[PDB]
């Protein structure tokens, strides 16, 4: 631990970053690199990430070109910006404010920083005007993205595939399986766009202000250009059909790509959130996670 934390003031060091030895915060991590706060000798909050890997770059590609059109493009919110980006060291400027609240993944539950009781309504506005402009930019105009990207029709397909993929492993409940396909098959249901999206919006991943607005959004590995509808599933998760109206509101007045049967669309890929903790527990190994799966595929 003296070994570790006199590791990374030398990794930081070798990447011209000093750190005050007395804030240097171990976080949880998984496999693919060691999470650290720091903050600098001038007194700036720092989030580095210690690799754990070999192959760091190609690994990180996606994530990064994600990074790099928001930082290009997006001004209502901050992103990180991997100032610090070597096989050696990944390091970023800590965003402002705080997550919305982080799962505590022992009891299956969200230790909230807002009032889940009395959601902020700034919450909601806040987060619409951040999806709107992330969903917007125009990721087309780069010259070589190694992103996924779908089409309306590409992105139905996905879903379908991905279904079956699930089913051919775990099984699926008879009447999940019908829903499942019933939506696939319903025409108007389905967008008639797509856009860049984050991937992995909930509230461990909105840094938000003292008022609840959301200011920042971090980790960005799930991002892909595809159906935008993603992007709103926390809200209905968290806050309920409330939640999701809001949200939908906001997005919609502030000029977000809107269709009629929108909310009636992200009810249904609600419906269809077994797929991914199906292909997480597949991908992981992580025997809780199949367990979960295989409750919630109705088998
Ligand atoms: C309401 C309260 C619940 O929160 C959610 O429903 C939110 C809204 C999920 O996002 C929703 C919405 C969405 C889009 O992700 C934000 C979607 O992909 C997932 C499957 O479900 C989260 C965060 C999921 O995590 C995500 O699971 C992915 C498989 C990988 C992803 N990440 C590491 C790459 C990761 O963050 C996931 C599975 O539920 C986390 C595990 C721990 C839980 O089961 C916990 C206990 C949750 O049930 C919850 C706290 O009780
Ligand atoms: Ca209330």
């Amino acid at each position: 631990m003296s070994k570790d934390i006199k590791q990374v003031i030398e990794i930081a060091k070798k990447h011209n970053l000093f750190l005050k030895e007395e804030t240097i915060q171990f976080n949880e991590s998984g496999l693919d690199f060691q999470a650290v706060f720091a903050q600098d000798n001038n007194g700036i909050d720092w989030v580095l990430r210690l690799p754990r890997r070999e192959d760091v770059m190609p690994r990180t590609k996606v994530e990064k070109q994600a990074l790099d059109l928001v930082n290009k493009y997006a001004i209502s919110f901050q992103a990180p910006n991997w100032i610090i980006y070597t096989e050696e060291l990944i390091a970023y400027k800590k965003l402002d404010g705080v997550p919305a609240g982080t799962i505590d993944h022992n009891i299956g539950n969200y230790i909230w920083e807002i009032d889940i009781n009395n959601v902020p309504e700034l919450f909601h506005k806040s987060l619409g005007r951040v999806l709107a402009e992330l969903h917007s930019i125009p990721s087309n105009k780069a010259a070589a993205l190694d992103l996924v990207v779908h089409t309306p029709e590409e992105a139905r397909m996905s879903m379908k595939q991905r279904m079956d993929a699930v089913r051919a492993k775990f099984g699926v409940g008879e009447n999940l399986w019908n829903r499942w396909q019933a939506w696939l098959n319903d025409d108007d249901m389905w967008p008639k766009k797509t856009g860049l999206i984050h991937g992995d919006v909930h509230a461990g991943h909105t840094m938000i202000d003292k008022d609840a607005n959301v200011t920042g959004l971090i980790d960005w590995t799930e991002a892909k250009v595809t159906d935008v509808s993603h992007d709103f599933i926390f809200n209905y998760r968290a806050f309920g059909e409330e939640g999701l109206e809001a949200l939908i509101l906001a997005y919609k007045e502030i000029g977000g790509y809107y269709w009629p049967k929108m909310k009636e669309h992200i009810i249904e890929l609600n419906a269809a959130y077994p797929v991914s903790i199906a292909e997480f527990a597949l991908v992981s190994g992580i025997e809780e996670y199949e367990q979960m799966a295989k409750e919630a595929l109705e088998v």
